[PDB]
């Protein structure tokens, strides 16, 4: 019936376009940096009613001092990051997990890899080539969900597909009701 999600990842790495098309199917036009933001309302879940309290976040450190505060409660924690940029992945590992780890000790946690999309962008690809990077690879995203122990590894493209964002959260209800 009901479950409070937060979600939580370095800035620019797609929370906000992910909740927002799941939960109004509109992908933000313009980017405007996070402080909270919280979406209170009933889904439709296959079938059964859910009662979502989805949360919003800061992935600056600047908000690192008020970001806890959202955590009490919460049945799922989605730590995101950014596929086109494999510097927010390690910040899952040497970050997030520790953050969520220590104010949310007995929560799930979800890996989420978000902007799944730009592993075809060419432009994508010629400036992480230009430093010798590429996106973060499937596998890279699966074993960092291993070593930070989240209950599961998922990806999804807000931009490009609707679907894949509904089962990022049709997962993270499962992971909630499982408990
Ligand atoms: N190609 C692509 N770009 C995306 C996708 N999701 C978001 N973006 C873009 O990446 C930028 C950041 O997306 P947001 O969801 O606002 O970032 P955030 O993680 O909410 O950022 P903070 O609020 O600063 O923590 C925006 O310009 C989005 O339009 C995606 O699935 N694909
Ligand atoms: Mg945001």
């Amino acid at each position: 019936v009901k479950c409070k999600i937060v979600v939580v990842g370095d800035s620019q790495c797609g929370k906000t376009a992910l909740l927002h098309v799941f939960a109004k199917d509109c992908f933000p036009e313009n980017y405007v940096p996070t402080v909270f933001e919280n979406y209170t309302a009933s889904f439709e879940i296959d079938t059964q009613r859910i009662e979502l309290s989805l949360w919003d976040t800061s992935g600056s450190p600047y908000y690192d001092n008020v970001r806890p505060l959202s955590y009490p409660d919460s049945d799922a924690v989605l730590i995101c990051f950014d596929i086109s940029r494999p510097e927010t992945l390690d910040s899952v590992l040497k970050k997030w997990k520790g953050e969520i780890q220590e104010f949310c000790p007995n929560t799930k946690m979800l890996l989420v890899g978000c902007k799944s999309d730009l592993r075809t962008d060419v432009s994508t690809l010629v400036e992480l080539s230009n430093h010798r990077q590429t996106p973060v690879s499937y596998d890279q995203g699966a074993n960092m969900a291993k070593q930070i122990g989240a209950a599961t590894y998922i990806e999804c493209s807000a931009l490009q597909s609707e679907n894949s964002v509904r089962d990022i959260f049709h997962v993270a209800t499962l992971a909630c009701v499982n408990k």
